[PDB]
């Protein structure tokens, strides 16, 4: 009180001397930016990414708001003192960073190419999972999987919380490709915090009939490396196939709505439709991505078998070319890929290795 | 040491209780953003800044960068480790914040809407003086006046600097307009340093024939205030008249190129080449600011007659509404008042600054 200013200079002088530094190769200390609709929405997503964002790197809790220009600025400032007043009282070392822009996508961009400081920039951007997709616009959430694609053009991790808000065993780790070492990064992070210590990382990967003991002697090398204490490898070749009747006609159910019968309909009144609402899954698309959507199915229901009674399922997100896939049938995706689990965590980290 | 992890995760617990106070509103600092896309180039400009944000704010010299996506990181990454290197090496207190974006005034954006964390973000945008404006295509000059509008939109105070690029003792402050204080916050943060320990801050202002007395104890309680503890105040009412008839021709032939005659020359042409390129300065306009311009020329006839000697000039930043002077016009004004003058320090900020240092 009326004495900030020797706070203030020490913050600066210290992020002046952690600017000094000149290596970056050697630590990778995830930078998280969460972008919630509001720090008081999603609390349970907050503590979550905290958890493993906390003493090993910062959070800024992005918020784009849009509104009238005009009263933008105190708005912006009523909510910034407002909300980090809320975000002190529940602890956490996340920073507040507000906003102008006239839609999502704006907003985030400035928040992912200007927020921080020197070496306390963010190097992954949290999203919770869209919910209610199903009953919003689809340009929010074309937007949305745009915002997806914006992450991983600024090389970007992008991690995916998607989690039951109306709220001991394992934390399972469903490692499938490489990205790097941010999705077996999130288990050890979330390990050491004292809360999830008593869980145990039983990772999975998946791997031929023929090579189990080898894919498991090379990922257990890998894991230690990593020293996470993994439990067990339950290397698995159930994947590539086909899952069943009911799954495939619950995800048929799940993307009619949105789905285009190019074949059914007049091609006049296709082409029509797909101008005037491009969004449209085609049967094209279908055909082509037939696999994927099989690959994501089958990967939900193992999920279900297997890992039914863990805490934190880390599984790595499915990703598609930027414009090869319609948004609705990408979400369509995330969907079936994360349907009735506990909490879950989809993570595509950057190539570049964590250490 | 090898190690600088314990270095990262000092800083993020002390930037965390750093926002963690409630300052309410008495905690203003001058925060400024350096505006310059080569630090290397115009380094004189960087050490004046630098000057009066050595220990009382942050030097954000932001940088936006143009080319193909493809590899945008990478350069863009080699250009920050690079001036990142260059600005330590000097004894330089400033963050190196490079941007991506399509032209600089969206670049600009991104950095004044979203630079920083908590609350050392930053409050003023320091501009470099676009020097060889005349050579350069006007939609450039059209940002450049645009981030000026955007700065002010966005409740940031601009100052705009024209060193000498190829680098008795007084610091001269025009108090002409009432900014909020910045103007004579500048000042008094330049003194206190080792180079401008000898200050002698003198102080101008522009006031109509009056009793002298009540300006005089008017800047003396508010000097005061600011603890600037002046050399001499003065009251010049030399201001708002018809200045000599050189300076104005002079005037005259600068902006001739960029003049829209349309009164002398034929309605449709001009109205024409007025839609191809909407930066010509029509008649109309100079009419209606000829007061605003007679005193922009009269101030500069004025401070070189009475301030041609002094380290820093630090006066207030002239200013028009968004879209009522075309950029060339506005451009003109701000070189005919800093037209040959040692180091000149144009300041406005944002009504904020009341006593709260
Ligand atoms: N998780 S989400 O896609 O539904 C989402 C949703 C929101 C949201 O709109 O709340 C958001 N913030 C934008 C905003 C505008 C006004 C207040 O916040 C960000 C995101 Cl990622
Ligand atoms: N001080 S300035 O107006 O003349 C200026 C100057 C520059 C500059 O060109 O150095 C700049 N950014 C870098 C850049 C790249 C391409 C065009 O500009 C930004 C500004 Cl504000």
């Amino acid at each position: 009180s009326s004495t900030q200013a020797l706070t203030y200079l020490n913050a600066l002088q210290h992020s002046i001397r952690l600017s000094g530094v000149e290596d970056h190769v050697k630590n990778f200390r995830p930078q998280c930016l969460v972008m919630t609709g509001a720090p008081n929405s999603r609390p349970a997503l907050l503590h979550l990414v905290h958890d493993f964002t906390k003493n090993v790197g910062l959070m800024i809790c992005g918020h784009v708001h849009m509104g009238p220009r005009r009263q933008a600025m105190k708005e912006m400032s009523i909510d910034q003192a407002k909300y980090q007043r809320w975000l002190i009282k529940n602890k956490m070392k996340a920073f507040y960073a507000p906003v102008h822009a006239d839609d999502l996508r704006e907003g985030a961009q400035y928040l992912m190419q200007a927020a921080g400081l020197g070496r306390m920039k963010p190097n992954t951007l949290v999203l919770g999972f869209k919910k209610d997709w199903l009953q919003a616009d689809m340009r929010d959430v074309d937007m949305y999987i745009n915002l997806f694609h914006d992450a991983f053009d600024i090389q970007y991790g992008v991690v995916v919380i998607r989690l039951k808000e109306g709220l001991k065993n394992t934390i399972d780790v469903w490692w499938l490709f490489d990205d790097g070492g941010l999705t077996l990064l999130i288990p050890y992070l979330l390990t050491t915090k004292k809360k999830w210590k008593d869980c145990k990382i039983r990772v999975f990967i998946g791997g031929k009939i023929n090579r189990i003991d080898h894919d498991r002697r090379a990922m257990a090398t890998l894991l230690s490396k990593f020293r996470i204490d993994f439990s067990d490898i339950m290397v698995l070749g159930d994947i590539n196939t086909k899952p069943k009747k009911e799954n495939i006609i619950a995800f048929e159910e799940i993307i009619e709505p949105y789905r285009l019968h190019e074949d059914d309909k007049e091609q006049d009144i296709a082409d029509k439709m797909k101008e005037d609402e491009p969004w449209r899954i085609t049967d094209n698309e279908l055909e082509l991505y037939k696999t994927k959507t099989y690959r994501q199915i089958r990967l939900n229901e193992l999920l279900k078998e297997h890992s039914s009674t863990a805490n934190i399922i880390v599984m790595s997100l499915p990703v598609a070319r930027k414009g090869a896939v319609s948004s609705a049938l990408y979400m369509a995706w995330l969907e079936a890929l994360s349907k009735d689990l506990p909490p879950i965590l989809l993570v595509r980290g950057n190539h570049q290795s964590v250490l």
